[PDB]
């Protein structure tokens, strides 16, 4: 499969996977199988030896995402998180510096600030769409600058290229997470990227039914040391769940434009209404970063984040007043959701600079029809008075 | 469920799960969801809220392990390694040492020797099978004592209780990995060990389908700083992993009583022949630790490892003689297999004092039928000459 | 969940299961298992005894379907064939009659003319296109007339209605295989139809991944009948199977529009081309019956066929032609697939009036770009000369 | 592999895969395929074509029971019951006859009953345990003789040798279900049976968690037969399904023979009891046809039926009070579990000579520790005073 001829619809189903020459089924195999047999020792029959050194079913997801992101190179892990943890000890070691943002995954901020800080790494939290602070936080020992755009949950938006040219003449990586906008919206390695991370629990999976994490990259350097991390630490994914994870991917075109489409007309909806003080929404001409947004993505997502005129008691009665959009942690399937974050994904991020207003509901808005969507707000927004 | 008075067999298909208070099914539901509906923001309908916090079908995994070693608690992993590498995150930080046995598995070594000691970890190997080699070995800063018994793939012996005196009056933590006898022949925080570890990947699922690791105690600031970790580095396993697992782990008893029935003769009769120059099996009378071993292990496994007089040619050219028992990496399934640990699965331990001769044979014994099992390795070893 | 009042792909995702009162999964839980704990003999907990009796993942896949046909009832089988088999058995007994159209599923027309003829049924085949043939068919033993609208693989359309009211005054049923249309296109029951027959193997799951079928009615009594012969013959889907069905179904609205926008084009495309004799697609104005399928289909599928001016040899040399559209029997999944039904799908219905033209390729259009379509099926077409 | 060389442990692990000529994979791979390409029109790649006419997990199952059974063929079929139906489908047309045992499964009755009297087939019950009642029912017409032995659920005993010699000189044919022994217990085909059936649900799966049935013969003629109606009738399994089924097929051996020893022990203990008035267990002295059972049978099963000196309410209590044996329908199961027949699985017998006394409860003995079981045994005796 070439992915440099092929569009981004035809490799979702493609790029890790033709029909193989042994029997022919139309999908990857599931090779639910933890070892291989030899043709003599360490003489492997075909490449593949211990699952957790590697195995056919998890490679054909690696190299399809790999291949959506304009890759030569992916590695699968079992979780959003344990793909970051694997990136950090890869690039940091003690004495080290990274560069964060000040909206993020409050499990990201966790993992560096409980974990790593006690391991002898340092931090600093910045702005990163104001691109002399990020310059201005680079230090000598600066090894990682830490993007995600659109931040979660707040949606804020980093110009990654330019970003990325600040590492030049450094020794710092410029990693991006691209959880949020998808391989199908944003492409970080042609901006200047070294490393792309995915939490393929959210969009690339789209069925809220598989834990899962991913790094792709061009450095085939950083290509052996995550496979040897994979390998030597562990945090592989099940073939069962691999395979779960490329079948949904197999539709992310064809969800994100729904997602994207729907998202459009709720964020239109909430703000024309006099009960919501700000629509966070990428989209939206006076959402800050919108032109680097409009830049650097093909649309601009299914995440919309709310934040209520009535405060925190109206923010969380609108979170129990939906009927269609369910109250849950999570993000990026077909079904609609909704959560408080300062009470709920990030309750982790309290004391820091990343801690979210209470008056604040981030919504992933969903594949169902709009009519109904829209229904729902607007019944839960009347439930408020 | 009670494990105190239940049987082990009881326990491995009860302790777990009982037919719910819903629907009644007889087996645990595979909950496929990352995420759960809430009753209201961070008020949870019944404990769960995001599968990489926690799951109902992992968490039956995880107590029944609990149960069948005597321990309260129980927290379960993407593989082995994974688990092995979150005991050391909690246990260790930099400037803090591990003492670890002069046999073993190679990835076990592979972690500390690669990685742990670019963070500032220290170690020192010992044979662990002399205790006044591991007392002399414990530092003001050890933190760990990393106990394998019997060991991968020599099968050396390390008598739990006499190492576990040793950590009075230190701050040094034992750690058993209990993965070749598993819990239905020895039970190690009985002996005073603080923490178990498992690769269920090997006996504890049984038929060489799933990778997973596991981690039990009785220290509950040890279950909460598991689950932590579980949740914040995520290396988490799939609900169809840990069904799968767990429902091969309904069979250990009777699967381990074949295994042990059909190692004992085959040791036996690999014990009669030129051909071999040391069998190595616990059960043997003269095997090293044989009498530590009868005290602390119910049966004695279902591994052997086998030195050959004609040296690493006759090694190899056993591993490739085998019709029945296959060459492949990975043991404790139900099919029988064999490998050559120098070129295989303890190539990394090349160099170190872990180094393993390459007369070497390790073989997983099986459950098939003993007549095949022993006129397979008769024509193997009369293919020598 | 009302079906009445919420959209196709709201339905589609909602109408089979909302998260529980029990864990509140977001998902339906995967019940594998056989049976169910009683609270007294035959007291059940919540409605389940024995999985081929019912069980609740199979029936959350029922439900959905139902909802989508606008149907109260549905239940699930193992195949399409298989769901075919039953409804046969429940409407016919020895000494009746079946009138069956001149195009149809090979399977279809084998099931009645080899086995069902040889347990006392007779049929008669007619064109269903021409109302007035099938009201000379009708005799006073006729208790079934079969429709499939459009016909696999000729695309032939059907005037549900006009045939529905053909069944007044007499004892037969209109069944329609609703399989190439899905329910997304096209809604029997609300035209008359009794009964509405899938194979979910198709469109509805859409990955394929998992062969099944379902049954659809608003016939109460038909409902107790589906039920009872599912339980008492058995043909009954795998929870995992159900799952995976329900999975795919989520996305098929997102699914169907873009199989309808492919196929759309490289029909008009296909009709541009000499070596083209016969483009069969339903939404081309001279394709017989277009009239009737614009009032009955919402659009006019993802299948299309063709007919090769250089008869059977340039019909096969452009089945081997193709590079990203696959040889393969099936359809209705994301890839894109092709046969030659003569010696493929419809090798059964030689000899037959519903015999295949040799000449003639069955394409079914994937949701892959069009761009990349149009150049594997225009490099195709120039590989003939 | 060579089922006439091996032993029945062996072949249960190794006579439906070997590690394959491409990956080497230790076990099948699940093949979750509909299709499969074709290198040209109807040249299949492998053998394989369309999941419904064939799969490769399916068809390493199909051939695992067959050389267990000493069966040149096998085809597997989405439960018990639907091979039933096929099997009948095959021998039976309408005006044939069959002769069938007065105590069977609730299932196959109705199955006769209902369904097939309504399509021209007669039917005669007998006590098939009298050889010369057999032998006087048989007509002209008689195409099938149904045997179950031990039967279910009373642990009815037929001598099929002796019944299968009554078959010469006509054209009946004997087919045993061979349910509740196991191929590891009883081989009719040794003893002259025709065919032999398997509800896999039970004993081979052995896990409660997988429905399925399956067909073997020695008769190339009746292989071709189920194999055409396995793809033109579809009752085919999912291929999670069949791999899920020969997984626990891998232990059937260990688990029958703990399934046996537990059972000897409660039959025994029940034997001593005054609230007992009859144990149904075929290795008793007293149990009707117990030297035919030793004669055919290795060992007398992991089933109990009982029957209450305080009658149907005794019957009642004992089957609410059971703390460890879980009250739910089904059989052959790792877990225990009882019923009580006349309300529950065999309610469908009710007015037929097949009808169950309303004292009997019917006991699946699993494999947990003997102690336990005997101890929620006297306590449930005990509840009863
Ligand atoms: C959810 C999420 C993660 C963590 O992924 P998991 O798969 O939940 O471990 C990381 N980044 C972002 C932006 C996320 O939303
Ligand atoms: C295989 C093994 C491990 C590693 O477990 P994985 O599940 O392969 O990661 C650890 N300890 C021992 C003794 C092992 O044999
Ligand atoms: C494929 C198909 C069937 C048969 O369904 P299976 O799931 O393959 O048994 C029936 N009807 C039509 C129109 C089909 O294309
Ligand atoms: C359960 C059973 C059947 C029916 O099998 P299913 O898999 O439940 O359809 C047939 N025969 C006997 C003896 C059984 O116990
Ligand atoms: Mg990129
Ligand atoms: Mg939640
Ligand atoms: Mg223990
Ligand atoms: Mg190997
Ligand atoms: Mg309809
Ligand atoms: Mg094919
Ligand atoms: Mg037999
Ligand atoms: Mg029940």
């Amino acid at each position: 499969f070439d992915p440099n001829t092929q569009g981004f619809s035809t490799a979702s189903i493609h790029a890790g996977y033709e029909p193989d020459d042994y029997y022919g089924s139309i999908n990857t195999p599931i090779y639910a199988s933890t070892t291989f047999a030899q043709n003599a020792p360490n003489e492997l029959r075909k490449g593949y030896e211990y699952t957790r050194v590697g195995n056919p079913t998890i490679v054909a997801l690696e190299q399809t995402v790999a291949a959506l992101e304009g890759a030569k190179y992916g590695r699968a892990f079992s979780s959003g998180m344990a793909a970051t943890d694997i990136l950090f000890r890869i690039i940091l070691k003690p004495g080290d510096h990274i560069v964060l943002g000040n909206d993020a995954y409050g499990g990201t901020y966790r993992l560096i600030d409980t974990v790593f800080t006690a391991w002898g790494v340092e931090y600093t939290v910045v702005d990163t769409s104001v691109v002399e602070e990020v310059k201005a936080a680079i230090k000598d020992n600066t090894k990682l600058i830490w993007v995600e755009t659109p931040t979660n949950p707040a949606l804020g938006i980093t110009d990654i290229e330019a970003v990325a040219k600040l590492t030049e003449g450094t020794n710092a990586k410029l990693v991006v997470d691209n959880t949020f906008a998808s391989p199908y919206l944003q492409q970080p390695l042609k901006l200047g990227a070294h490393a792309v991370l995915h939490s393929t629990t959210k969009y690339i999976g789209g069925h809220s039914d598989v834990v899962g994490g991913l790094v792709v990259t061009n450095d085939q350097e950083m290509d052996e040391e995550l496979l040897f991390m994979q390998g030597g630490i562990g945090p592989i994914p099940s073939v069962f769940d691999a395979y779960l994870t490329a079948r949904g991917l197999k539709t992310l075109a064809v969800r994100m434009d729904r997602h994207c489409d729907n998202a459009e007309k709720i964020a239109e909806f909430l703000d024309s209404r006099p009960e919501v003080s700000t629509v966070l929404y990428p989209g939206l001409k006076n959402h800050p970063g919108h032109e680097v947004a409009a830049k650097q993505m093909k649309r601009f997502g299914g995440m919309i984040s709310v934040r209520f005129a009535g405060g925190e008691e109206a923010a969380k009665k609108f979170c129990t007043s939906t009927k269609l959009i369910c109250l849950a942690e999570s993000l990026g399937g077909v079904e609609s959701l909704l959560e408080h974050p300062a009470t709920m994904t990030h309750q982790s991020a309290a004391g820091s600079q990343l801690e979210v207003p209470r008056d604040l509901v981030r919504i992933s808005i969903g594949i169902e029809d709009i009519e109904d969507l829209l229904a729902d707000v607007e019944q839960a927004l009347n439930n408020l008075h």
